[PDB]
């Protein structure tokens, strides 16, 4: 099985695909619009998959999949999987809400925290890749 | 039998006669607007067919014949027909409905899914032309 096939629309990286969406958006809006096409709002696990990201990412900040929720006490990816690897800009995370922070990533790729209610035009989604039968 | 004659208000394409109708409808109100004028909602079967809709296609989206009945699993034209060509938009078909889902097309000719309940502003009925009798 090689896992590089992608929808109209979306672009493969290793064996994902991802989609860069426009419009203004809240994080949770975003969340849905995502789940809407089969996706989930990006999770990010590595300096190579982010360069990529970094590449296709709009210069006015793309909502990402990440969160700070008081009841899990750390960041955590929408997928479940927690931070390893991270894109912190200088001087982050800044908490903004001591009880639920959202995440955006910048036109550098870099990440800081907002509050969820934040309307941003630009959002990141991703899935898995499908496979071609061996 | 050469076959390119329409009723007043239709336009030809190719052996078929074309009816753009405008004003708020529901897609089943549509479908009946459509059998009044002795004609169905649209069916498209070649990329040649989509182009002529498309060039006439309503910017805020049109009703066309295309429904997934649970009952038969498929989309199916309301001729009868089955699903040969298609328009999709990306990432569609994305199921509207637990169970009847109504297909429109974008001012892009595009197609994607609605719930049948919703209201557009104008839907594309089609009928056979009429033919000339060999001279």
């Amino acid at each position: 099985f090689v896992c590089n096939t992608c929808p109209e629309k979306w672009i493969n990286f290793q064996r994902k695909c991802y989609y860069f969406g426009k419009g203004t958006k809240q994080w949770v809006h975003a969340r849905y619009a995502c789940d809407d096409m089969e996706g989930q709002l990006v999770s990010i696990h590595s300096p190579e998959e982010q360069d990529f990201l970094t590449k296709r990412a709009s210069h006015t900040g793309s909502w990402i999949g990440l969160r700070n929720l008081d009841l899990k006490g750390e960041f955590i990816w929408v997928d479940g999987s927690h931070v390893d690897y991270s894109n912190w800009a200088p001087g982050e995370p800044t908490s903004r809400s001591q009880s639920e922070d959202c995440v955006m990533m910048r036109g550098s790729g870099r990440w800081n925290d907002a509050f969820c209610d934040r309307k941003l035009g630009a959002w990141v989604c991703d899935r898995l890749a499908t496979c071609t039968p061996p």
